[PDB]
DNA sequence: CTCTTTGTTTCTCG
DNA sequence: GCGAGAAACAAAGA
């Protein structure tokens, strides 16, 4: 999922898991646990959960009131809240156990990742990721985007995927951004010009922005979290190869960028 | 059978 | 430091 995703995602938990009580933990994949499968168990069985915030892509969960448990989903992984009797379901790697239901993490690649890590070590943790600002008027300020676009030679696709200039974008969304602000993904970034850096800037908030009110992009629907979203009926290129572009007509094409599937208008994004 | 593709991140290699 | 390519992993399609 992208930050719009992992924003329903959050959002739903919140209302639903807030006040719970864990009264285990259980592992059928404890390697996914980067800090110690054992070690989580111990220090968070007994404690309620009182929080759930999101940094770019990453979940936080706030447990007691020191513990963060940091999850990433990657690829394709999926929370869902079961009955405590539900059956095991063929990719379940974890679960959190209350009194009247259960938490199961499942992801297919086992891309996805825990970390239990304390309340004063989060900004330090991101910090060290190196993501960049939220994609909100309030934090992402155009003005130092600009001037690192300004220096670098890299392709604005990849340099945008980094999650350094903004946090939040990955294929979908970076697809539709940019055919939205008319800017092609192999574009040097030093060759942009304020105008279009602007519009570029402003796509990236409306464009996330847009797909947190839709409840994201549901390609496929399955049955776990979140609801079926309606983002993906508001998609432009992404996974629109061959259909015509709703502004020019031209048909969408598909390339390889820095190893990643890429779908742009050739006639709006030129080269 | 092989090869490619897939909502992410982070590594090695030269 | 850089870009290219690949790895972590599983499943589906050509
Ligand atoms: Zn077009």
């Amino acid at each position: 999922p992208e930050l719009p995703e992992v924003e329903t995602v959050r959002r739903e938990l919140e209302k639903r898991i807030v006040g719970q009580k864990i009264i285990s933990i259980e592992a059928t994949y404890p390697r996914m646990v980067l800090t110690g499968f054992e070690q989580l168990k111990k220090e968070l069985t007994g404690k309620t959960i009182q929080g759930i915030s999101r940094r770019g892509k990453y979940l936080i969960f706030e447990i007691g009131d020191d513990f963060r448990l940091i999850s990433h989903l990657r690829m394709e992984g999926k929370y869902r809240l079961a009955t405590l009797d539900a059956p095991r379901e063929k990719h379940d790697h974890l679960t959190m156990k209350f009194a009247d239901g259960q938490l199961i993490y499942a992801d297919v690649r086992k891309f996805g990742t825990w970390e239990l890590i304390s309340t004063d070590q989060v900004l330090p943790y991101f910090l060290k990721k190196k993501i960049g600002p939220e994609p909100t008027y309030e934090d992402f300020d155009e003005k130092l985007f600009r001037e690192k676009l300004r220096k670098s030679t890299k392709k604005i696709k990849p340099y945008l995927l980094e999650q350094t200039l903004v946090a939040g974008l990955g294929n979908i969304y970076v697809d539709e951004v940019l055919w939205l602000a008319k800017i092609h993904p192999e574009k040097e970034t030093n060759q942009l010009i304020e105008s279009s850096i602007h519009l570029l800037h402003d796509s990236i908030i409306e464009i996330l922005q847009k797909a947190i009110k839709l409840g994201g992009s549901s390609i496929r629907t399955y049955s776990a979290l979140p609801s079926t979203g309606k983002m993906q009926n508001e998609l432009q290129v992404y996974g629109k190869t061959g259909e015509k572009c709703s502004r020019c007509g031209a048909e969408i094409q598909k390339i390889k960028v820095a190893g990643r599937g890429t779908h742009f208008c050739p006639v709006c994004q030129q080269k």
